[PDB]
């Protein structure tokens, strides 16, 4: 995927992701597909400006519970980190990613960011786009208009949204109990955030079981 | 171990650890067993209020030596992290664990905390309690009253206290040089902190060699 | 390598690295050998006092680009971390390493520090010195005076400088695409920092390809 990585001399370098053959715009995806990723990675994605300082602070200080605590990276931060060439993880690189995230949010709307996200992160088996992965893993499609191809299910969406946390380890064919827990949590959060309903939720929990 | 994990709506969720079949109270353990864990994880456990700010600061700024520097998590922090469902490690989750640790210290005494610790952390091979591990690995017991079962040795205590830092990697049967170094350091610290004496120390160093 | 590790009661403990059989002083190495490590780990090594606060801050805030951002550890910090016994990585240990780095910079000149670096970090296959590794991996030597032995090439220097980031994983014989990317970047930085020229750069890129 080196061609679709760089140093970010200008944020318009991300536009080159649009020329991938399996590129699919966020606009062209079903909501529950997008919400699988949003719910699992950065629930207030549409609301914040790349950092989610307010919501992070509430989830921390408002309840004793960890119910609202999320992972350490908003989707916008993840897009920066994945556009930058692969490198060792450190505080100094994280901070640069935060700085650049602000520049990405300044230039692009949430759907463009989300499109750069889903079409340039690693899903396993050499797939750096969400359509390549769905096709490869399930032979399904995340284009909501297709009349040609089976549409990605709720479960399969959750599976891919959880998978990108450890794409080389989490194995779709032989799912570990931990990968299974991750996906279960993803589904529940898709339900709580109203991307799916009880029926879908139960159908997906059944399929997973 | 999912049943004995949760979101901590209330700190009294930890009391459910008490119903594990192999539950053994800290009160019912030999001191050198407890000190194996305390010495290796959080020496001033009994003295601090969950954070060890004072002692951490001295170990840092008082001597050039690293002799008094410890790991990044007090036993109380470890109990929170292990009660929370398995999740990716991040700054935002660490901070929530610190917040909740303060609530745990407010409610419980040190022996209750230590009991929640030793009976709900992972020791390897599907063992989430210190008695299950001792029984499984050594066929020994950490109940100081048993007249029925061989009592866990000093070495075996150090081995398990070091093991929980990387329970899936550190292998009791075929010990790596690093695991071996960890255990050696544990024994020395058990000696320096007066949980064991020279005799015990040397007997354990002999057995390890 | 335990003998050449310790608690740093005094910074003069590092002088014992000088008695290693394959010890080679930085003074006795070709510049491009040293620059392979400097360029890849800490470009302003000679200029800063162990922390590189100024340059780190510029690389962060001056350009949107990540072009000048480096890894999270100056060579002096790396020498401390590697002199200290192997231990779990944490914020509290990192901070102690920073404190001691300042004491190392106070006592020693840059060539002594660089000599402690290259002669006590892990290169793979049981090699804790740069000469042991060059001899073992390539049968070459980093002593610039040798009339006896083939001299380490530009490529081989970059390979070893990148290798110490993950010495047990990066494999010289069967190089992963990532290890390959690391080395490529190292060479380019050796060129940009004027340790090598275009000819050398291209010869090394050819050999690597
Ligand atoms: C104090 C103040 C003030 C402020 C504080 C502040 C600043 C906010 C916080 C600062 C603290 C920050 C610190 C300390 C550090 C910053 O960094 C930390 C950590 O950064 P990351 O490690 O990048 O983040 C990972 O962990 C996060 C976390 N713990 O919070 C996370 C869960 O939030 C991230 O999740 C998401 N979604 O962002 C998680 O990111 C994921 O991390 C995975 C890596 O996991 C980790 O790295 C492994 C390296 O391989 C380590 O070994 C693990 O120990 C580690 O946890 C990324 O996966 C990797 O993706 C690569 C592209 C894969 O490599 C490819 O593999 C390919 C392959 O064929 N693989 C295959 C196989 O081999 C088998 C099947 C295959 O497909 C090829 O070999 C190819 O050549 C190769 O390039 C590679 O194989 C694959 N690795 C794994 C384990 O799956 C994966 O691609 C990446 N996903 C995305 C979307 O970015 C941070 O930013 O939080
Ligand atoms: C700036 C200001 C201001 C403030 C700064 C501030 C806030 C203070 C600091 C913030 C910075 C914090 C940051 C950046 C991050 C926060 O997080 C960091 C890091 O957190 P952790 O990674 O959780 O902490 C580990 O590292 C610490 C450290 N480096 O300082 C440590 C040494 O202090 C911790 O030690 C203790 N005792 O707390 C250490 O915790 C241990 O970490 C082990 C994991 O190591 C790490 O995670 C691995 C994940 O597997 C990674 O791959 C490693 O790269 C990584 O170092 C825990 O072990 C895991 O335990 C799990 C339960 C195991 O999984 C089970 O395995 C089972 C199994 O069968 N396994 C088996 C096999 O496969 C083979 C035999 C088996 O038994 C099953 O598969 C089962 O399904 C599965 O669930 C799993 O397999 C097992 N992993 C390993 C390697 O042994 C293990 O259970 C856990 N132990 C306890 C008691 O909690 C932090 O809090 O410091
Ligand atoms: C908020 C404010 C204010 C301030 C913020 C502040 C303070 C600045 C930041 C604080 C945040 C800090 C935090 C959160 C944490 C601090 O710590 C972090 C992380 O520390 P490290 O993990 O030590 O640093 C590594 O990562 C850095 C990074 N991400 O930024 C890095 C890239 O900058 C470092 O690179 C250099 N050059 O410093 C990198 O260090 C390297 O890290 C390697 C380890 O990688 C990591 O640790 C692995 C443990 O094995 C983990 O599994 C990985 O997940 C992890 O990334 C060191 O390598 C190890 O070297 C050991 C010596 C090897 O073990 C030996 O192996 C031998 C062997 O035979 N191996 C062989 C095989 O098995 C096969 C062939 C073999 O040779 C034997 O078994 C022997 O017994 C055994 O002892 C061991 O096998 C080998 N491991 C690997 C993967 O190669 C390796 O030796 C070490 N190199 C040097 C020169 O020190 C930090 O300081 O930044």
């Amino acid at each position: 995927n080196l061609y679709f990585q760089g140093h970010m001399d200008n944020v318009d370098e991300l536009r080159k992701i649009e020329n991938k053959s399996s590129f699919v715009s966020a606009d062209n995806m079903p909501e529950y597909v997008k919400g699988a990723f949003i719910s699992m990675q950065d629930e207030r994605f549409y609301n914040h400006h790349g950092f989610d300082l307010k919501g992070t602070t509430r989830a921390l200080f408002s309840t004793i519970s960890d119910r609202d605590v999320q992972g350490g990276s908003t989707i916008t931060q993840q897009v920066v980190k994945n556009y930058f060439y692969d490198n060792d993880r450190s505080f100094t690189r994280k901070v640069k990613e935060l700085f650049v995230a602000h520049r990405v949010e300044k230039q692009y709307n949430k759907n463009e960011i989300l499109s750069f996200y889903l079409n340039n992160i690693y899903f396993g088996d050499n797939q750096y786009t969400l359509e390549g992965a769905a096709n490869h893993y399930f032979g399904t499609t995340v284009n909501k208009n297709s009349t040609t191809m089976s549409h990605i299910t709720v479960l399969q969406s959750a599976i891919l949204a959880s998978k990108v946390n450890a794409p080389s380890v989490y194995n779709i064919n032989n799912m570990s109990e931990n990968f299974t827990q991750r996906v279960s949590t993803n589904l529940e959060k898709m339900k709580q955030q109203n991307y799916i309903n009880e029926t879908q939720y139960q159908q997906a929990m059944s399929q997973l079981n």
